[PDB]
């Protein structure tokens, strides 16, 4: 009952060093309604896992199991598996649902991988299916999932494997590849991937989920934001509980041209440069954001895109704060969506100690503050970066 909290943790955050390093444990079993592993795998056709370390061998326990221990904190959790990704690619996705063996195959294999691991449901993250055979075969596969999941639940007397998956926001890789009508009809929930709106692969600085384009944009561009990619969703099939709006705890950042011209469209030469922790030009997590903030970062607001970035030097970066994303839970509630997803838990300032309000989790606490009333805690105050860092 309620909205919902969809957190999508991922296994490569156990390789971060220092505040970037981040276990299954420092997840607060009451923060998230649900929790969605990233990534199982596909091998011969069938659900497996990315690598040894996800399963539990000779006493050694597993990521999996770490993941599901924070049920018997919190019954209420559901935690689903969730297969593809970027690395994943499109090829295995094209193979596995081109004919019904080769879908009945990984269907089959599914349903006991995720039942003996004690997940309860399956997260499709298909990036991205493409052309007519994709669009019809994608369909075919969730359909025969989900009937396959309906059976099955009725066989065996438990609650059924829930059925969901991550969606683009793009206009165009949504009319490619998604029937959405029978899409959503299909799924039990939909996860809209409402960020990576703009990066590096584009010539301007961009916002990585802007709520409402800027002005600035053109008619194109301003087809590229949270508001108009749910409500294209809306429009197109799916119901508006089933859409759950994502939220990213990472920002996109570029190299300005010129330091002096450091609003939104303004002229990049490329990718920001790589973080300490996430080793990646063009990426930032939430915390690393705050370092800059905290050493000299300068802090601005658009209130056109209802959303922050940072300037520091010829260093651009547009993100998500606790402001926005309130903001984003208010847009949300009056929308009537499903709720807020979440990319990803592992970038939130987890540890409470980096961005300086000293609350753990300080993005999705408001998320679930403002969604379902829960506090984040007595004295737990937003940052007011607006106070706290640099103006330009």
């Amino acid at each position: 009952d309620g909205y919902k909290i969809v957190c999508y943790y991922t296994n490569w955050s156990q390789y971060r060093t220092k505040i970037g390093k981040f276990m299954p444990e420092d997840i607060q079993p009451e923060l998230c309604t649900h929790i969605i592993f990233a990534f199982g795998w596909l091998k011969k056709g069938k659900l497996s896992s990315f690598e040894s370390n996800d399963e539990t061998k000779d006493g050694k326990t597993g990521l999996y199991d770490r993941i599901n221990a924070l049920k018997k904190a919190n019954p209420k959790l559901k935690t689903l598996l969730a297969i593809g990704g970027w690395s994943f690619g499109t090829q295995k996705f094209k193979e596995m649902s081109a004919t019904r063996y080769a879908r009945q195959t990984f269907i089959y294999s599914a349903i006991p991988y995720l039942r003996d691991r004690n997940f309860d449901g399956l997260d499709i993250d298909w990036e991205y299916p493409k052309g007519g055979d994709d669009k019809k075969n994608y369909v075919l596969l969730l359909k025969e999932l989900r009937e396959a999941f309906e059976a099955e639940a009725q066989e065996v007397k438990k609650p059924r494997l829930l059925l969901t998956a991550a969606v683009p926001v793009g206009p165009d890789n949504i009319k490619s590849g998604y029937d959405v009508p029978a899409v959503a009809s299909y799924l039990d929930f939909i996860n809209l991937m409402a960020y990576d709106f703009h990066g590096k692969w584009e010539r301007e600085t961009g916002h990585n989920a802007p709520l409402y384009a800027p002005s600035s944009d053109s008619e194109w561009r301003k087809q590229l934001s949270v508001d108009h990619a749910a409500h294209l969703w809306v429009k197109l099939g799916a119901p508006k509980e089933k859409l759950i709006i994502g939220m990213p705890t990472y920002g996109r950042t570029f190299t300005l041209s010129n330091p002096n011209n450091f609003k939104v469209n303004s002229p990049a030469s490329g990718g920001g440069k790589a973080g300490e922790y996430t080793k990646e030009s063009g990426f930032l997590a939430y915390y690393e954001v705050c370092e800059i903030l905290r050493n000299g970062g300068a802090y601005v607001w658009d209130d056109e895109m209802k959303v922050p970035y940072a300037i520091h030097g010829d260093q651009w970066v547009g993100f998500d704060d606790e402001k926005s994303i309130r903001n984003k839970m208010r847009w949300i509630k009056d929308n009537s969506f499903g709720g807020a997803m979440v990319w990803t838990v592992d970038m939130d300032d987890f540890s409470g100690g980096v961005c300086g309000g000293n609350v753990k989790y300080p993005l999705i606490g408001a998320m679930r503050e403002e969604l379902r009333g829960i506090s984040r805690g007595k004295d737990a105050k937003d940052v007011d970066w607006a106070s706290v860092a640099a103006s330009v």
